[PDB]
DNA sequence: ACCCCA
């Protein structure tokens, strides 16, 4: 029932994900009950591990996807 | 674009 997820997603994604002072991963931690660790620094590539149990996982990952899409074109 | 918490 407990599973760990690795996500690699660019460093202009994780800005999505994180957003302004944390404010969205913060959302998505409390929301989901994922745990979420973000790897550190602005590599070109950046892993996002989500850990707990599998409906965590599910809410976090829907979460994440629907802020990617919410978000998609909007830097240039 | 957003940079969290460890």
């Amino acid at each position: 029932h407990m599973l760990t997820i690795r996500l690699l997603m660019h460093g202009k994604e994780v800005g999505s994900i994180i957003g302004k002072k944390g404010e969205s991963v913060k959302r998505i931690r409390e929301e989901s009950g994922a745990r979420i660790n973000i790897s550190e620094g602005n590599s070109p590539e950046r892993i996002i591990t989500l850990t707990g149990p599998t409906n965590a996982i599910f809410k976090a990952f829907a979460m994440i996807i629907d802020k990617l899409e919410e978000d998609i074109n909007s830097s240039w």
